[PDB]
């Protein structure tokens, strides 16, 4: 059984909370490798499954995922309730995030003539703050996520009291121990996709892209550009334009996250400070989002 180290503390498969399989009931499904279900332990959970038809590396990958999420402890990182590894198919049990992933949420909850006031600027700033808080936790514990993106964040509920959390750590899992075409190039800084150099400032760049995703209400970054076109564009100093109706102060946080030199990019303490200032500024939060 592989070991995992986080914050200088080492854990093993023996440290995972094994929940008896008889206590777990699948309720309903919720494309990638494996399925996800809503389940009950009652305690409502999301259940990630490992296909019984998998390789040894798929097994090790699944195990490492369990170890990684079980060792985080922060309000903006999805909780792991436990695992069921002693029966097949193997399960990882997670906090049920009823709002689903952030990208889907943004696309489905866009303001529309039918839902004219579904979202406001403050909703978006709160999501940004939530994920930046999770990112700050990761930074201060020296963990590099490597794929901070809307598709990897989840919401606790659809409604106004929603909290956003980081939910998928597959890329970090892969690196901890795929192909070029699967690399999240549109979320990666130049030194990452060029030299394979990752630091805390890697996630700062990606967070800038997430911010663009949030304020675009769920558009794919770099509209109309392929991965290689983005690589060349960003390497040459190109950056995305502001999302439709994006307040200047918010776009300015994006452009600071996308500084070419990692040393010139803000850490997450500074990002949080700037997001908070935006939330205080009436001219920002009184700005109307586009209606489709
Ligand atoms: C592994 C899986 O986990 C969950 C998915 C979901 C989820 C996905 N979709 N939905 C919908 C269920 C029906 N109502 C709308 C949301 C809920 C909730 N909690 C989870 N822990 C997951 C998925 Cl599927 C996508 C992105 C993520 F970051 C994660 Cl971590």
């Amino acid at each position: 059984n592989p070991n995992y180290c986080f914050a200088g503390k080492t854990s093993s498969i023996s440290d995972l909370k094994e929940v008896p399989r008889k206590n777990i009931t699948l309720i309903r499904g919720l494309g990638a490798f494996g399925e996800v279900y809503e389940g009950q332990v009652p305690l409502q959970v999301a259940v990630k499954t490992l296909p019984e038809v998998c390789s040894e590396q798929d097994e090790l990958d699944f195990l490492m995922e369990a170890l990684i999420i079980s060792k985080f402890n922060h309000q903006n990182i999805v909780r792991c309730i436990g695992v069921s590894l002693q029966s097949l198919p193997r399960f990882i049990l997670m906090e049920l995030m009823a709002g689903g992933d952030l990208k889907s949420f943004l696309r489905e909850t866009r303001p529309r003539p039918s839902q004219p006031s579904s979202l406001a600027m403050l909703d978006l700033l709160h999501v940004a703050r939530d994920i930046a808080c999770g990112c700050q936790y990761l930074e201060e514990n020296h963990f590099i996520h490597r794929d901070i993106a809307a598709r990897n964040c989840l919401l606790t509920c659809p409604g106004p009291g929603r909290v956003a959390k980081i939910g998928d750590f597959g890329m970090a899992r892969d690196i901890y121990r795929g192909g070029c075409a699967m690399l999240p190039v549109k979320w990666m800084p130049p030194e990452a996709f060029m030299e394979g150099i990752f630091t805390s400032k890697t996630d700062t760049w990606s967070f800038g892209v997430l911010l663009w995703e949030i304020f675009s209400l769920g558009y794919m970054p770099y509209p109309s550009k392929s991965n290689q076109e983005v690589l060349e564009f960003v390497t040459s100093g190109g950056r995305m334009d502001p999302p439709k109706n994006c307040p200047g102060p918010v776009y300015r946080i994006m452009t600071q996250c996308w500084q070419h030199q990692p040393e010139d990019r803000p850490n997450f303490a500074i990002i949080l400070e700037r997001i908070e200032y935006c939330t205080q500024d009436p001219d920002v939060i009184n700005t109307a989002l586009p209606i489709e």
